[PDB]
């Protein structure tokens, strides 16, 4: 990749959103975007589930039917998945790899859908658990492979009305990851580097742990909970990273309501994943399931300058926000951001913090202003004592340097928040002459 790799905390692009254009053109669409994402500093792409789903040509992938049909068997009324053919998928992966970018597959293994009806002794009724017809001929299944069964009635959670998979059955382990013939092995064989596990609240962390024992690779789990204790417990149990939903709702509370103290308080009190373990937190401003933050500029300024591993939402980058402003923030993340963090000042509409630097990365000062007027303030930032500092976004109207006195004091400024008029409500500073 152009800067940091995925394994080194590099920026991730979520390469989709809910109900992307059907017509089997999305792998190709993504493939065409990657040279640009590369130039932008993106380290890896998270793609939607690739298998043939119950919904066939219009499935978003979260109702998997034939795990080993990546869009090449005529099934569920289509050959290709919503996103394209197996060949197109392979092509995109190959392109990604030509640009030193990694591909993170979306793994949906809580449940399955589109099975035929069959008598189920354990339920004393009929269930849609007959998967004998799968065209790949791999990982057929029946009622024994779902809950409830002879082993037990159920597990930590279910999703939709979809048959709920019993990972405790040898057959299911073998086919999903525990063999050279498994679904994991198959993805890995076509170049999948890394993993995003869907709805990990639905089954035990040992599943993900054993998957990673077999296959390795960077991994994140979607554990949708604001309870940081429960999220991290799962992260440490599974060995995987976790999406920071806690931060997400806190950024909404703060940036959409001029209530920055709600964010600061959550950071200080360990009520975000990132402020408790920045090596586990995968941060984001929106995803395909939820998009409640209207005030995205400060939210992106935050996650691209603060600790953690940030994700860019496809729609935000490609449609809704100023792409060049995001490229800039990605540049800042990869060239300046590093080190521990100190909050320098905050109130209802202002947030200033310093990153103290680490390795090659000098560190930085971020200044978020939610107010409708330009903001300026004396702040004590001893990290930069006696140094020329330069503003790296251009948000103050051009080239701006300032001098941090030996005393540690500087008069820092941030533009008004008024995006309609090119005023984006943040400035970012570091030593002069970095790049
Ligand atoms: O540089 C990449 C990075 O940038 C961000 O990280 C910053 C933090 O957010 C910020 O708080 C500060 O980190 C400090 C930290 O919070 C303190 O607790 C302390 O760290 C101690 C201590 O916690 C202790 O455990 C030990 O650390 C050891 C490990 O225990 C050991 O296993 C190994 O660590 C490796 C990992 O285990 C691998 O997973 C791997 O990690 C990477 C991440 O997963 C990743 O997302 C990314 O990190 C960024 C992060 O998300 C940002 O928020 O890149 C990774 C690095 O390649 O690889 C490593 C290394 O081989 O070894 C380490 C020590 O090197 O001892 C600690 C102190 O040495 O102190 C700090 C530092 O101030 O600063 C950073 C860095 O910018
Ligand atoms: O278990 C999947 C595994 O089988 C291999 C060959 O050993 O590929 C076969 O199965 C794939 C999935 O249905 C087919 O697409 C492929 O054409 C077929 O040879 C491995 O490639 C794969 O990992
Ligand atoms: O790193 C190899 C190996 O370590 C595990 C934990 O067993 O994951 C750790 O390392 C990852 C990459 O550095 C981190 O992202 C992860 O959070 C951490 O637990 C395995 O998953 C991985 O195969
Ligand atoms: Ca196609
Ligand atoms: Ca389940
Ligand atoms: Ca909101
Ligand atoms: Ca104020
Ligand atoms: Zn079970």
């Amino acid at each position: 990749a152009k800067y940091s790799e995925l394994e080194k905390g590099g920026v991730i692009m979520q390469a989709f959103y809910w109900d992307v254009p059907s017509g089997g053109i999305w792998w190709d669409t993504i493939r065409q975007k990657i040279p640009e994402w590369y130039d932008a500093g993106i380290s890896a792409i998270w793609i939607p589930p690739a298998s043939k789903g119950m919904g066939g040509a219009y499935s978003m992938g979260y109702d998997p039917y034939d795990f080993f049909d990546l869009g090449e068997y005529d099934q569920k009324g289509t050959v290709e998945t919503r996103f394209g053919s197996k060949q197109e998928l392979v092509n995109m992966i190959n392109t990604a790899h030509a640009y030193g970018m990694k591909v993170i597959a979306d793994i949906v293994i809580n449940h399955r859908a589109g099975g035929d009806l069959e008598w189920n002794p354990f339920v004393n009724d009929y269930t849609w658990t007959d998967f004998s017809k799968v065209a790949s001929g791999k990982y057929t299944a029946n009622y024994l492979d779902f809950h409830p069964n002879e082993l037990h009635a159920g597990d930590s959670g279910t999703f939709g009305g979809y048959p709920d998979i019993c990972h405790d059955k040898s057959w299911d382990q073998y086919w999903l990851w525990a063999s050279q013939e498994s679904y994991a092995a198959y993805l890995r064989s076509i170049g999948i580097d890394a993993w995003r596990f869907d709805y990990v609240k639905g089954y035990a962390p040992w599943v993900v742990k054993d998957w990673l024992n077999w296959w390795g690779g960077w991994a994140v789990g979607e554990y949708w909970d604001t309870n940081v204790d429960a999220v991290l417990n799962w992260a440490y149990s599974s060995g995987a990273k976790v999406f920071d939903f806690a931060l997400y709702y806190k950024m909404d509370e703060a940036f959409d309501n001029k209530n920055i103290p709600a964010l600061v308080s959550a950071l200080q009190n360990g009520q975000t994943v990132v402020s408790r373990d920045p090596f586990k937190a995968v941060t984001f401003v929106a995803n395909h399931d939820t998009d409640i933050i209207w005030n995205k500029y400060p939210a992106y300024a935050f996650i691209l300058t603060y600790e953690g591993q940030p994700t860019i939402f496809y729609r935000d980058y490609e449609e809704w926000l100023n792409k060049d402003k995001l490229k800039n923030l990605i540049w800042i993340h990869e060239n300046l951001a590093g080190g521990s963090t100190d909050i320098v000042y905050y109130d209802n509409d202002e947030l200033i913090f310093v990153r103290n630097g680490y390795g090659d990365k000098p560190g930085l000062i971020t200044y978020i202003n939610l107010g409708s007027s330009k903001a300026g303030r004396w702040v004590y930032v001893p990290k930069f004592a006696g140094a020329c500092i330069h503003e790296y976004t251009g948000n103050l109207g051009g080239w701006v340097d300032k001098y941090v006195y030996s005393s540690g004091w500087v008069y820092l400024e941030a533009p008004a928040y008024d995006p309609a008029n090119g005023q984006y409500g943040y400035s970012v500073w570091s030593y002069c002459g970095v790049g």
